[PDB]
RNA sequence: CUGUGCG
């Protein structure tokens, strides 16, 4: 006991703050025995930890450690026979309980495991306690450290060290000892030697069911002879019988097949699309009614804007009366406008924004003056004081910033109102809800109206997205088949011509699909244009793409200018097809275009599968797919009807049709319906499993199986490996024959393949799983509400205003629905802590009761019944505790909606009514730590996975989410597999050199004419099984490089069989949809597995899953070795030369033949048979000819490569992620560089830049001299960065480049004397860091100037709103969450929402107080503060640049632009040389002269630019910024400290510019590869390239 | 939290 007395001495620094410190301490002092003292030491430490955890949250210690039932029976409460559970901290007040259970886990994984376990075990008790008792709120405090606020945090580590020393000094179980010794460590991979590996009478039958036929020692000549005999048998048993899988194209017959499948002849639709689709007829009507045909309006718009701003304050705490006040103001200003200037209502007002007795108001709602009067005369007599009272609130407790001098207090004279009403006739709309063709023959129209069609489409799309952008929290004053009258709908406006305006009327709000009606107003007259029904989210693409599509069309058609006349009958149909695709966003259309891509791939080449036509036919609905399908097939026929073999200008035809097929990518891939999306993903997940028949019901979730479960697992394993080498019945069922595994393994072992096992670099060196895609989880909501109510009860030390809702907004950043739900939850929780029968038998939750079960009439009339004690007089905004329910009922009653009133009434009626291994595993003991593992688990779970989907253009892609332990095991397996793959050479998944080698090999083979085999494999993911990898690694040896020690992968085998024992959860939403309840296989399976066998199915368990996204590289290497075996076999049999490349989903086989290709079908069929014998089913989409090759959608043809224009332009048009305008412009620059890399066009990128500039300008931000990409660029995207193009734009701003020339001369001088001229550097940073203008001067006198230059160059100024920081803004981001260069460095050191909704959030957020000063303010006052001096110097570029006296009123946000010119010039000097110092000179082709170009950049900045160079420079120059906000999480700073090649050539000088300026982003741009290294360019664009070369 | 413009 050398330390026991030392422990007694050291534990003397402890405060007995509570009594039982004293009690436990005196028990500890008075006991000296070997066995207990450790026990009470650990339990006292745990008690101290739990008290520190819970008394920080107003705890009440459970000193007796009793159950919930007795503490609830302490006072008067009925016992509902609650299940037993021991609480750590309890807080009971009135009829509310707060329970806190805390724990400590140093290791994270155990921390989240215990966290999930405790919340799961506590949540289920709420459903029982609430049913016939009181409520509760579960909270848990998880700490990863033993730290506390009662000790000086230097003894606890010493206490732990001394305790572990004491326990290791002497003992007296084994696993308990290991757990306790490992749970007191702080920081601790492979080599799991300490694991027990105990058997449970199950390993054996797994072994002989998997490792009986595996030898891996078969010699070579026997394999040769066996393959010979197999080939001879195959030749005359299945090939001579005509039972193959591939055949020749037979072009013409394929044309009739395509015409039959696509061109519908049994359909009743007409051959003119305009009347087939509602959008087509609507746009046709508007465009052919439009082509053939004053300060009052701005005042009206201004007053609308100001009332629209003031309404958002909601300072009246009520809605309907607020709306009545606002529209009363609107009508008062209306009648004050109409009293004078009588020539305004008929002429200047009708032609603006008005229609029959229907005037728009705040919140973009159109309202009728008649019923407006019918509602204004209310509250008159009942309470005429109202208008007075709401007037008096505009003086006190109001912003008092208004122009309502007289337009507010005047009573509306109803005589003028009725006179105005009778002045305008009744033309109320009908909005038709739920056959003669004069459709103008679009094929015989001029070449101008199509662009007008496109502009009309863009206007309609933007109007739809504006209607999307409207507010959600809007309730109509008066509520309302086949024809509904419109009186109080919502409206949007759009502009077409000087006199006529289009209007869009819609009745409902939200984000889901609605019904809309389109009307027109020519000269005050109302016209009917149409109506339709759609979901706005799928029309973000055409919002401004009215020009890029056009020029794309002319270029696309002009590709076919080899023959004159073919453009005439192919162009107009091409634009019509593009329009049809744009107006019809659906998965079926893009799948159909992909099917046409596959059809073209089959047809243009020589050999194709026999099962293509079944994968091209898609069922049609709504008669909308038929027209686009007919258009596509007609185009294909017209291009392919005549002589169209491979003996003519066929490459351009192929490119044309391929781009036509890729036109599918314009469709937004964002799962139009979500619940059906989970249904589809789940059923396509579960169909192969059940059709195999090995899916069991919910397992034990802890590593226990029943006899039936293990028996069916054995049956599945036996069935999978029960395939023969001769039977042809098993060609589609999953499985494989172990014999061929033995063959391939044995042949690989004796170095007979292209590679061997001579590996180097030895590899042995909190969301809920049940729901994916939901914004919030039950666990997260419970935690947030627990924290909220804890803070609530904490501050009451009554009365509570609505400001508590602010806290709800503080912790967060469908969403509004969850916010309202949690607001109601916290309201009712506060209410209960302050102090129709079908719901009883059904779910007892009153907040989930749907309004679809009862009529609205009974709901409205029952809430208006007698109520004495359930309502109170007045609104009573103070809301003291004890009467919250009455206030909520009154607030819901005064508002139009009664559903909240109904549920509040319902809930107001109370209608909701001394061993060391067992007694020491509840305080802090880490029992769940993995110490002994079985064949099926690892003592820490059963590898629970969660299912999810990912949107793709073609079809939804499966995805699996893993827990933390599963995540780490999967990542270590992946690391080992990647080590093996790096040992491999031919793999192409992440090794770019091999990818380039494959590209060059395929291109040279195509140029020579070798045979191509682009194998595409179907159902690659779900069909594979881990058992394949188990057997493969069992038969493998993995020899070491030099030691030849035959590495034993026992840990790898165990972890892989663990993955074989993975369990997957089914989402709760699909389970509920099936339970609530067309014939579906999954539906029948679920209904068969509800009660017939066991309980509801929530966990699925089987063998052959191979979850996509988890076993990438293992599957890659398996497929690689298998294809190597097959290529070796085919080479040895048919003496032909194979080579192959693998990408784990599709592969490439290049075949060089000796010594016209119709004699080689037999080898392809034999290879297909061999692959099908393996678990390598090949999709029918493969093309096995020798004309064109495909790999990862990178096609190669004889002579050149496809330009892939439409895919890239669609990508550039879409995925405009809006966070800040600068980042948007940079992303656009990157995507345009990528687009121009593949020789697209130079006139199209200009249109994209114009479109994005127009889009950002519409947002109200305003154009900037940088803005988006410059207009009218050139092919000099090559050898040019963002700096160069920005400099070119700046030069283009100035017509006569006169001061730019001199300032470039000055920049040339400063570059000259900073590179080698005399001595400089390290003095510039002193000048740079302060500010703006004096620095201009300082450079000027460093180069030589006078005061005239000083006061002349500083004249050009531009407005920068982001001057005092960054634009504060909140977007529609995921719930629950310093120069930028430092942030990028931090990120690089470290290792669901729609684009439409993102744009909506951007536009909504920038309109609030975003710019900062001093304070936050708006933008409009900033832009209106400018002075329009117009002194002939601020007019050459309006709204871009300004002169000094033009910005006298506001000057903080005003900088000169020539500093940006310095920034760009010095950036180019550091980046790509000094040749940009010259003057641009201009120079003094059949559309088909394409060729590749290389960058011609020269770098004098030590082009290598290794890592840790900038870190040393920033440490030297800016130690203050180096210390904090930089390199906290780093351990190898020492290499950077000891002169890591410090004092670079130019790194020191031009990094401070990026420090100061936040629109360059050069250093981050500096440290990456160009990623292109080649650019496709036409000689037509090369002809007019500008020349800029600099002399010495 | 707090959207009003493409002429
Ligand atoms: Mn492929
Ligand atoms: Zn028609």
């Amino acid at each position: 006991d050398e330390y026991v007395q030392e422990l007694k001495g050291l534990i003397r620094k402890h405060i007995p703050e509570r009594c039982e410190f004293g009690h436990q301490k005196v028990t500890f002092l008075s006991q000296v025995h070997p066995s207990p003292l450790l026990t009470e030491g650990f339990k006292l430490l745990s008690s101290l930890v739990e008290l520190e955890s819970c008394e920080a949250h107003a705890c009440q210690a459970n000193t007796d450690q009793r159950f919930v039932d007795v503490i609830l029976s302490d006072n008067g409460i009925l016992c509902p026979t609650l299940p037993k559970v021991i609480p750590d901290g309890f807080k009971l007040t009135g009829k509310t309980l707060i329970l806190l259970e805390t724990f400590v886990r140093v290791n994270p994984d155990e921390f989240e495991k215990k966290w999930k376990a405790d919340m799961s075990k506590l949540l289920n008790l709420k459903h029982d306690l609430q049913k016939s008792g009181v409520t509760l709120v579960p909270i848990v405090d998880g700490r990863s450290n033993y730290n506390n606020r009662f000790v000086a945090d230097w003894v606890i580590e010493r206490i732990r060290w001394l305790l572990i020393e004491i326990l290791k000094a002497s003992k007296s179980e084994d696993q308990e000892y290991q757990r306790l010794i490992h749970s007191l460590s702080n920081v601790k991979l492979e080599n799991l030697e300490h694991l027990k590996r105990n058997s449970l009478d199950y390993d054996e039958r797994l072994n002989e069911s998997l490792f009986i036929g595996l030898k891996g020692d078969i010699r070579e000549s026997t394999v040769r002879e066996e393959l010979i005999k197999l080939k001879l048998w195959f030749k005359d048993e299945v090939f001579s019988k005509g039972l193959g899988k591939f055949k020749l194209t037979d072009r013409r017959e394929l044309l009739e097949s395509l015409s039959s499948l696509g061109a519908h002849l049994d359909s009743d639709v007409s051959s003119c699309p305009f009347c087939n689709n509602k959008l087509m007829e609507i746009v046709y009507n508007v465009t052919f009614s439009c082509v053939e045909r004053s300060n009052i309006e701005k005042h009206y718009l201004s007053v609308l804007s100001l009332c629209n701003k003031i309404k958002g304050l909601k300072v009246f705490n009520t809605r309907r009366n607020t709306l009545l006040f606002l529209d009363l103001i609107m009508v008062n200003l209306m009648v004050d406008i109409s009293d004078s200037c009588q020539d305004a209502i008929e002429s200047l007002r009708k032609s603006g924004l008005i229609v029959g007795q229907m005037v728009m108001l705040v919140n973009d709602r159109v309202l009728d003056i008649l019923e407006a009067v019918k509602l204004i005369r209310k509250k008159i007599g009942t309470n005429p004081n109202w208008v007075k009272n709401c007037s008096k609130i505009l003086e006190r407790s109001h912003p008092e910033i208004w122009h309502h001098l007289s337009t507010l207090i005047k009573q509306p004279d109803f005589n003028s109102l009725i006179s105005i009403a009778q002045h305008l006739v009744s033309d109320r709309p009908i909005m038709r809800y739920s056959k003669i063709c004069r459709h103008k023959l679009f094929q015989e129209m001029s070449s101008f109206e199509q662009m007008r069609l496109f502009k009309t489409l863009s206007s309609i799309s933007l109007s739809l997205i504006n209607s999307m952008k409207t507010s959600f929290s809007s309730r109509l004053l008066v509520n309302e088949f086949g024809n509904v009258r419109l009186r109080e709908c919502y409206a949007q406006r759009f502009y077409l011509a000087e006199s006529l305006v289009g209007f869009l009327f819609y009745q409902k709000t939200g984000e889901r699909s609605r019904c809309y009606s389109v009307y027109l107003s020519d000269n005050g007259v109302m016209s009917e244009q149409g109506s339709f029904y759609c979901d706005p989210k799928r029309f973000f693409l055409p919002v401004f793409s009215d020009e890029v599509l056009a020029g794309m069309c002319e270029e696309m058609t002009s590709w076919l200018d080899f023959d004159t006349g073919l453009m005439n009958d192919t162009g107009p149909i091409l634009r019509l097809l593009v329009l049809a695709i744009l107006c019809s966003p659906s998965k079926r259309n893009q799948t159909f275009l992909q099917g046409l891509r596959y059809f073209l791939m089959a047809f243009a080449n020589q050999i194709h599968h026999i099962d293509l036509t079944s994968k091209l036919v898609v069922e049609c609905k709504s008669s909308s797919e038929v027209v686009v399908q007919r258009l596509a097939v007609g185009l294909f026929i017209r291009l392919l009807s005549g002589e169209s073999d491979a003996s003519l200008f066929f490459s351009r035809r192929f490119k044309y049709l391929l781009n036509v097929s890729y036109l599918c990518h314009l469709i937004t891939k964002e799962t139009p319906d979500r619940l059906t999306d989970q249904i589809k993903c789940f059923e396509k997940f579960i169909e192969p499993k059940v059709k195999f028949g090995c899916a069991v019901v919910n397992p034990s979730l802890n590593g226990k199986l029943t006899v039936d479960q293990e028996d069916i697992m054995i049956n599945g394993l036996k069935k999978f490996f029960s395939k023969s080498l001769r039977d042809t019945e098993d060609v589609q069922t999953p499985g494989v024959c172990k014999e061929l595994l033995n063959y391939c393994v044995s042949l690989f072992n004796r170095g007979k393949l292209k590679v061997s096992g001579e590996l180097k670099n030895n590899p042995f060196r909190i969301p809920k799983l049940d729901e994916l895609g939901n914004i919030l989880s039950t666990y997260d909501k419970e935690k947030l509400v627990s924290a909220c109510v804890s803070s609530m009860a904490e501050r009451f030390k009554n009365l509570d205003p609505d400001s508590t809702d602010y806290l709800i907004l503080k912790n967060l950043t469908e969403q509004v629905e969850s916010f309202n739900e949690i607001k109601h939850d916290v309201q009712v929780a506060l209410a209960k802590m302050a102090d129709v029968s079908l719901h009883e038998v059904k779910d007892f939750d009153p907040d989930v009761l749907p309004p679809e079960v009862y009529k609205e009439l009974c709901d409205a009339v029952y809430k208006s019944s007698e109520k004495c004690n359930f309502f109170l007089e007045g609104v009573l905004d103070v809301c003291p505790l004890g009467l919250l329910l009455k206030n909520l009922t009154t607030s819901s009653y005064v508002d139009e909606e009664y559903f909240m009133c109904f549920k509040y009434l319902l809930i107001q009626g109370h209608f909701d009514q001394f061993t060391n291994a067992a007694l020491r595993n509840l305080c802090f003991y880490s029992e769940d730590s993995p110490t002994e593992f079985t064949s099926i688990s690892s003592n820490s779970g059963n590898l629970k996975f969660g299912l999810s989907y990912k949107e793709q253009v073609g079809s939804n892609r499966e995805l699996y989410v893993g827990d933390l332990n599963t995540k780490l095991m999967t990542r270590l397996v992946e690391d080992f597999s990647e080590a093996v793959g790096n040992s491999m050479k031919y793999t192409c998944l992440n090794s770019e050199k091999e990818f380039e080698r494959a590209i060059c090999d395929m291109k040279m083979a195509v140029n020579n004419g070798d045979l191509s085999c682009s194998y595409d494999h179907s159902k690659w993911g779900p069909t594979m099984s881990p058992a394949l990898f188990l057997a493969l690694l069992q038969m493998l040896e993995l020899r070491t490089p030099v030691d030849r020690s035959k590495i034993d992968l026992d840990s790898v085998k165990s972890i892989l069989k663990w993955h074989l024992h993975k369990v997957v959860e089914v989402p709760i939403n699909v389970a509920e949809a099936y339970c609530i309840g067309s014939t579906s296989l999954s539906e029948e399976f679920f209904h068969q597995t509800m009660q017939l066998n066991g309980q509801i199915p929530s966990h699925i368990m089987s063998v052959l899953d191979m979850g996509q996204g988890i076993l990438h590289n293992t599957s890659d290497l398996y497929g690689l070795i298998t294809e190597q075996f097959l290529c070796y076999a085919l080479d040895l049999l048919y003496d032909v030369i194979p080579v192959s490349y693998t990408s784990s989903d599709d592969q490439i086989t290049l075949i060089k033949t000796p010594s016209d290709a119709a004699e080689w079908l037999e080898m392809i069929c034999f290879h297909e048979f061999l692959s099908s014998k393996l678990n390598k089913f090949v999709s029918p989409k493969s093309v096995i000819g020798t004309f064109v090759a495909e790999f990862k959608s990178r096609f190669f043809v004889m002579g050149e490569e496809t330009p892939l224009l439409t895919k890239f332009v669609a990508a550039a048009l879409h995925n405009v992620k809006c966070k800040t305008p600068t980042q948007l412009s940079e992303t656009i620059d990157t995507i345009c560089d990528q687009c121009i890399a593949n020789g697209v066009s130079t006139k199209i990128v200009t249109r994209i830049s114009k479109r994005v500039n127009q889009l950002i300008r519409y947002s109200g931000y305003g154009e900037t001299p940088f803005g988006a990409i410059e207009d009218q660029d050139v092919k000099d995207w090559v050898d040019g960065s963002r700096g160069y193009r920005l400099q070119r734009k700046i030069e283009a701003i100035f017509h006569d480049d006169k001061e730019t020339s001199f300032i470039r001369n000055c920049a040339r001088k400063v570059f000259n004397d900073i590179k080698r001229g005399r001595i400089f550097e390290e003095n510039l940073i002193n000048l740079i860091g302060r500010g703006g203008d004096e620095a201009l001067t300082g450079f000027l006198q460093y180069a030589g100037c006078s005061e005239q230059e000083v006061n002349r160059v500083l004249n050009y100024r531009w407005v920068n709103l982001s001057s005092f920081g960054d634009l504060r803004l909140v977007l529609r981001t995921k719930l629950m969450t310093v120069p930028t260069l430092i942030k990028t460095l931090q990120s690089k050191l470290s290792r669901q929402s729609s684009v439409a909704s993102g744009f909506i959030g951007f536009c909504k957020s920038m309109g609030s107080k975003c710019v900062r000063d001093g304070g936050f303010l708006y933008i409009k006052e900033v832009y209106s503060g400018v002075s329009a001096c117009t002194c002939e110097i601020c007019a050459l570029k309006p709204k871009i640049i300004y002169c000094n006296n033009s910005l006298n009123k506001v000057s903080q946000f005003s900088k000169p632009i020539l500093w940006d010119y310095f920034s760009l010039v010095l950036t180019n000097a550091c980046e790509l040389g000094e040749w940009v110092f010259s003057t641009v000179k201009e120079p003094q082709n059949n559309q088909n002269f394409f060729w590749a170009v290389k960058p011609k950049v020269v770098r004098q900045i030590e082009d290598q630019l290794g890592m840790n160079h900038v870190l040393q420079s920033i440490r030297r120059n800016y130690p203050v910024l180096f210390d904090e906000h930089l390199t906290p999480f780093m351990n190898d700073l020492q290499v950077s400290r000891t002169m890591d090649s410090g004092r670079l050539k130019f790194l020191d000088v031009c990094i401070a510019l990026d420090m100061m300026n936040e629109n360059l982003g050069i250093i981050s741009h500096l440290l990456k590869t160009r990623d292109n290294s080649v650019y496709i360019v036409k000689q037509s664009d090369c002809a007019l390239a500008h020349i800029r070369q600099s002399s010495y």
